[PDB]
């Protein structure tokens, strides 16, 4: 039999839209998922899609033969400034595959070995900042993490120094980026977009998009006039040719790739580091574990690519935090052809599916009766994890291109942090997750007491 698609309350023409009227749509969806189960329909004026939570359905949606990446309404809005960069372009769009081939090289084992040096340059600035702090002062976690992350990707990928640590006030780019994301998020809940109330929001949107592009222009101009021979993402965007077409990326797309790597290559990571640290502080013994592991592997003042690969446990911390709170909370698919999801739900071609990643990682049938617990050990034997049970980095051909960059950076820094400081939850911070499409702990602050070890 065919099961009637379960779905939340409707408000006439508004459908389920009013349900999403909030600062935290994903978390709301999680609750609705909790109340409706493995799958439900969410309809709104014009659009309609199905949010999946269970692995059994996820594993199906994650079948390239039947489902390809769909641009969720969120991403459609992000396209306004991210254009057809990797993250926001359709699979069957010339620029995607092209850029994929052209840019992929910048994320190989060897490359990571080259980036590592610069990563440490930033990581040190961080430890330095935290070491230069005095008694009464405390650290603002996600603020400094984002500070770290943007600087790292900028240097590593474009050889441009945002110098985030040289400013107490948020780098302009960040400020405009968060606003553009936030607006993208707000548009999802809008009933009538043309309403002259949104006029202001639109003027501000353009404003922030322009600021982002202004930076791109500075990054490129800075590259032109420099003593080069840099083998980074930038030189690859500007020079690499897609071997399948022999053609290189056009300026319009190259721009899009810069914006894309600047945003995608920093936000999700800092969010990850913030959540990780949150959990470590809230789970002292796990912290203690990760602290010792670090203390013994990082024998050198400044960590090596290999020593970082030796930070087994801290990596587990990372995947656990990434399990409970996946920074990029969801990805979308579409029925490549008419089919039937789970043998119960009939899908027509082009039917949108939405994967609530944070829920998939709470599936007790996979993780057990304690899903809500921060237990790094769950990742002691990676082999145990059924595929499609842990999908924090997207799926298949359209998966995180920078995945390893993130984890290598996160591990490095998390390792160093635990190596040099005593972190105290001086405020018993209650978790508050701020949503800007991406997830991050807001107002998370701590105090780092020096172990007084140099670097
Ligand atoms: C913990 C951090 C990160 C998380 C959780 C994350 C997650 C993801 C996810 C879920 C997607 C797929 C979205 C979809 O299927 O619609 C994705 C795509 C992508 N990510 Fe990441 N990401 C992270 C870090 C990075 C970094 C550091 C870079 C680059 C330096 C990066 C670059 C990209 C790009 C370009 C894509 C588009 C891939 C494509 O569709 O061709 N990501 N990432
Ligand atoms: C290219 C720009 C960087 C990527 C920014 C967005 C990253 C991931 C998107 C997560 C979307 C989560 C959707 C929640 C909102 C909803 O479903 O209604």
């Amino acid at each position: 039999t065919i099961k009637e698609m379960p779905q939340p309350k409707t408000f006439g023409e508004l459908k389920n839209l009013p349900l999403l009227n909030t600062d935290k749509p994903v978390q709301a969806l999680m609750k609705i998922a909790d109340e409706l189960g493995e799958i439900f329909k969410f309809e709104a004026p014009g659009r309609v899609t199905r949010y999946l939570s269970s692995q059994r359905l996820i594993k199906e949606a994650c079948d390239e033969s039947r489902f390809d990446k769909n641009l969720s309404q969120a991403l459609k809005f992000v396209r306004d400034f991210a254009g057809d960069g990797l993250f926001t372009s359709w699979t069957h769009e010339k620029n995607w595959k092209k850029a994929h081939n052209i840019l992929l090289p910048s994320f190989s084992q060897q490359a990571m070995k080259g980036y590592h040096a610069m990563m440490v340059d930033i990581a040190v600035q961080l430890v330095q900042k935290w070491e230069r702090l005095n008694a009464d002062e405390h650290i603002e976690v996600p603020e400094d993490m984002t500070r770290l992350t943007l600087d790292t990707i900028g240097l590593c990928g474009f050889n441009y120094r945002f110098n985030s640590f040289y400013r107490d006030q948020p780098h302009p780019f960040i400020t405009s980026m968060v606003r553009a994301l936030d607006e993208a998020m707000n548009k999802l809940q809008r009933a009538n977009p043309d309403d002259p109330a949104y006029d202001e929001n639109k003027r501000q949107f353009q404003e922030d998009i322009k600021v982002m592009n202004d930076l791109v222009d500075k990054i490129i101009a800075d590259r032109k006039a420099s003593g080069e021979q840099s083998d980074d993402l930038l030189t690859h965007m500007l020079n690499g040719k897609d071997p399948e077409t022999g053609e290189p990326l056009d300026d319009e797309n190259i721009r899009y790739q810069i914006i894309t790597f600047l945003i995608a290559g920093h936000e999700t990571t800092s969010g990850l580091l913030s959540f990780a640290l949150y959990f470590l502080v809230k789970n002292p013994h796990v912290l203690q574990k990760a602290a010792e592991e670090a203390a013994r592997v990082l024998v050198d003042p400044v960590p090596s690519y290999k020593q970082v690969k030796q930070l087994k446990y801290v990596g587990m911390v990372l995947n656990e935090a990434l399990r409970l709170w996946p920074t990029a909370p969801a990805f979308s698919l579409y029925a490549k052809e008419d089919t039937v999801l789970g043998g119960e739900y009939p899908l027509e071609k082009g039917d949108e599916l939405m994967v609530l990643i944070p829920q998939l990682h709470r599936d007790k049938t996979i993780w057990g009766d304690d899903v809500e617990e921060f237990r790094p050990e769950r990742f002691e034997n990676p082999s145990a994890i059924p595929q499609h049970a842990f999908k924090p980095f997207g799926n298949g051909q359209r998966a995180c291109i920078g995945q390893q960059f993130a984890l290598h950076e996160a591990t490095l820094v998390l390792g160093m942090m635990l190596k040099h400081f005593d972190f105290e939850d001086h405020t018993n911070y209650e978790l508050d997750i701020k949503e800007t499409l991406t997830l991050k702990p807001e107002g998370f602050v701590v105090k780092a007491k020096s172990k007084k070890i140099p670097l």
